[PDB]
């Protein structure tokens, strides 16, 4: 219970709408959503109200430029929690064929995580 | 504690040995091999003497029933440099096909403290 793990997810570009084909139980934990309410939607899906737009439209270039990106944007859990996603996308190939590989990290946790330690190990003094 | 990227491979089980067939650069920089020396090798390159055969039986065995698994595993950088391996494998399917993914995350700082808080922990309890 309670444990900070990475979110990985792979994207299949030659499918509808590049949905998702591949998640880590890490990201279904990060996200609160089950593998299977995951798997086939694209991840916009966990964009929002304060997603910023010029950060999207610059993974959508990247993605159409098979250029390698990383960028914090703002996402939100099932429950409507807000947490920061630092993303990173790595274009690549299988089977002679391009896949996209998301590497997704909660900054907003694994900050909350390290102050739990550091304020631990202060009031051992 | 660790802050270094994480790394991911995916292999083909269908080709002889089971290679891997991606490598991203978190792996690259973790394990000090460049992509060129990690495709097409059994991603058991990277044992060694240290190499628990437990582990490596848990892994043997939950691929050969296509079914998760998570070990923290000894494995070394190709300075000789050993590190702590956390390591998740799923199968997974790519239109119609079966390979596997690999997800390892460098906790050597992490056990390093983790056993330093233990003995603490021992010799407090041994103590008043
Ligand atoms: C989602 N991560 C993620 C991982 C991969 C492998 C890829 C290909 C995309 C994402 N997205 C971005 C999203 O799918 C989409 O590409 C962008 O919104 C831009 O395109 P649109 O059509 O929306 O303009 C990720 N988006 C997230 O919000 N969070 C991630 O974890
Ligand atoms: C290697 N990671 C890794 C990633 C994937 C996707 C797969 C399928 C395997 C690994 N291995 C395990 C190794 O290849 C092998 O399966 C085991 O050694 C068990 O089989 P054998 O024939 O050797 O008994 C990984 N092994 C590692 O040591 N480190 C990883 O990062």
């Amino acid at each position: 219970l309670d444990h900070v793990r990475v979110g990985v997810v792979i994207t299949d570009p030659a499918l509808e709408d590049n949905p998702i084909v591949y998640v880590n139980q890490g990201f279904v934990q990060m996200t609160g959503y089950e593998t299977e309410e995951i798997l086939g939607k694209n991840c916009r899906f966990l964009q929002g109200k304060h997603t910023d737009p010029a950060e999207v439209d610059n993974i959508r270039t990247a993605l159409q430029n098979k250029e390698p990106v990383t960028v914090q944007i703002q996402n939100y859990k099932k429950d409507g929690t807000m947490f920061w996603n630092e993303l990173n996308i790595d274009p690549m190939e299988i089977e002679d064929k391009t896949y996209f590989v998301g590497i997704q990290n909660d900054i907003t946790k694994q900050k909350e995580y390290e102050k739990l330690l550091e304020d631990s190990l202060t009031e051992i003094t």
